[PDB]
């Protein structure tokens, strides 16, 4: 079923008075879009246009004539036209094309990724499936923790004689840090735009820079770089910088502002992602996701009423991975502290199938609008650590509009307070105050993105989310079911991003890797960061009592 009829409108609308203009534009778009349904091609881009057509057409009369008896009507059809939408969204399916896309840019992919993502080629002989990587960048992570040590030494050597002060704390510490972190990343884009350095290679550049301020040997970083490489070639790697991944002029810039000035990898790899899928079409995975458990595997075991579903499923992949060793080295710490019984139960499950392919769910054929893009849920909300989309979707587009827009405004703001701004804090100051008195409509994007300077490095800062993770994601899916265009304010309900929801049945989320590599730098983990660093550094130890 699809929209209603035009005779069906005319019928419901109907009164004593003569059709206005506004209301004939209505009636013959609408008998567009429906002869349009009814064709054998039935694209669903030309199909979501014309529902665009006839959303402004159906605002114009209900702002002209705002106490029409046809509005009622009017307002019902405008109501069916976003859930026209997800009815195109979910019926015109097409092929997915058979790719399977991992991302990993900035320094060595690590072993147990390598597992994982062989845990995928297996299952899926009919996906081609692609590590992409960055040849130039592979030093990156080094230089960003070569520039962190250097400012943690810093500042600790420069109020070591106050840490146990009564004034310094650990808010403090990463305050006078964030300063040295900002004053670094700016000594080392100069020397990237010094004399020729733009020019050349990046990854020579990063190397004689390493050597020059931070005492690296030449020896050591080659050897980093040719054995990450020889990693990434023995498992059919492919580096963006030869197969155009990096045409977008726009994207491009933004990618290298995330990577080389924020040094900001997960940031990076927010565009790379969008980047690939949008190009060549398939489905994205994080390196830490592995393929899900078929449903029927552990069906008939009870789980136990304390144990959280999450739990429950590391549970499933412990027990797999302890009885099958698909992954040598799995985690068995939560299948070991479990009643003897249930622990034999979950064996017998798992030893009674034979196949890797018997118990984790391949791809298979998958079919997708090219209206589509579909992204993980994770504990009720949408996480861009699995994607799926035909290439050149309309859904990406509208990802691409939104991470345009969004960094066109930060990096207008930014360049202002740079010019403006004397030193870290001010800057940060000056920043906000310009996206508040441009940005007066959008108060809400203002407040998510305020802290882009401090993130990664500040606690309880992650701008990121909002510029080029989840939060444009919602802001899209937005555009699309209400016919908006780079929307920064998005209302959306929780049931309106469920219609684009990657299947459960397609991934386990509750991995090992997952687990550990899943924080969150708050108040309490930067305390005891900056405790260790004390030690580390120091011959001092933080007390635990105040002195009066």
């Amino acid at each position: 079923m699809g929209l209603m009829s035009k005779e069906q409108l005319i019928i419901l609308a109907k009164n004593s008075s003569p059709k206005e203009g506004e209301y004939k534009k209505i009636l013959e778009l609408l008998d567009e879009y429906n002869l349009l349904n009814n064709s054998v091609e039935k694209n669903s881009i030309d199909l979501y246009l014309k529902l665009n057509e006839l959303s402004k057409s159906i605002d114009i009369y209900l702002k002209k004539y705002k106490n029409s008896k046809r509005n009622n009507a009017l307002y019902q059809l405008k109501s069916d036209l976003t859930k026209e939408v997800i009815e195109i969204k979910d019926t015109n399916l097409k092929p997915l094309e058979k790719n399977i896309h991992f991302v990993w840019v900035g320094g060595m992919i690590n072993n147990i990724s390598i597992d994982y993502i062989n845990q995928w080629k297996d299952i899926n002989s009919d996906y081609e499936t692609i590590i992409w990587y960055d040849s130039e960048a592979l030093l990156v992570n080094i230089l960003k923790k070569a520039i962190i040590d250097s400012s943690n030494k810093e500042v600790l050597t420069k109020y070591e004689s106050v840490l146990n002060d009564n004034s310094f704390d650990s808010n403090k510490f990463y305050r006078e840090r964030m300063e040295v972190i900002f004053r670094k990343q700016k000594e080392f884009n100069n020397y990237y735009n010094t004399n020729d350095n733009y020019t050349k290679s990046l990854n020579d550049v990063i190397k004689v820079y390493l050597i020059e301020k931070y005492l690296k040997t030449d020896e050591e970083l080659e050897k980093y770089i040719n054995e990450s490489k020889e990693v990434f070639k023995a498992n059919g790697a492919k580096d963006i910088r030869e197969y155009d991944i990096l045409d977008d002029v726009e994207l491009k810039s933004i990618y290298e502002q995330e990577l080389l000035m924020r040094f900001n990898l997960a940031s990076a790899s927010d565009i790379i992602r969008v980047i690939v899928l949008n190009k060549l079409g398939g489905i994205y995975l994080d390196v830490d996701v592995l393929p899900g458990i078929k449903k029927h595997i552990f069906k008939d075991i009870n789980k136990p009423t304390n144990i959280s579903e999450n739990k429950w499923q590391m549970i499933q992949l412990e027990t797999i991975m302890k009885y099958k060793q698909y992954i040598k080295g799995y985690t068995e710490n939560s299948f070991k502290n479990l009643p003897s019984d249930l622990q034999e139960m979950l064996q017998e499950k798992v030893v009674e199938k034979n196949l890797k392919s018997d118990i984790f769910q391949r791809l298979g054929d998958i079919f997708i609008s090219e209206l589509d893009t579909k992204i993980a849920f994770m504990f009720g909300k949408i996480a861009n650590q699995v994607l799926i989309s035909k290439k050149n979707s309309y859904s990406l587009n509208l990802i691409i509009n939104q991470i345009k827009n969004r960094y066109n405004i930060i990096n207008k703001c930014l360049s202002s307070a740079i010019e403006k701004g004397s030193n870290f804090n001010n800057t940060v100051d000056i920043f906000i105050q310009q996206l508040n008195e441009f940005y007066v409509n959008e108060g809400f994007f203002v407040s998510k993105v305020m802290g882009y300077l401090g993130d990664g490095y500040m606690p309880d800062m992650r701008a990121t989310l909002n510029i080029s993770g989840p939060g444009i994601y919602t802001a899209a899916y937005y555009d699309l079911l209400y016919f908006n265009e780079r929307s920064l304010n998005p209302q959306i309900l929780q049931e309106d991003l469920k219609y684009f929801e990657v299947p459960q049945a397609l991934i386990s989320q509750q991995t090992e890797q997952e687990i550990n590599s899943s924080w969150t730098f708050n108040q309490v983990k930067s305390q005891i960061e900056y405790k260790k660093l004390v030690e580390k550094y120091t011959n001092k130890s933080l007390s635990l009592e105040h002195h009066h």
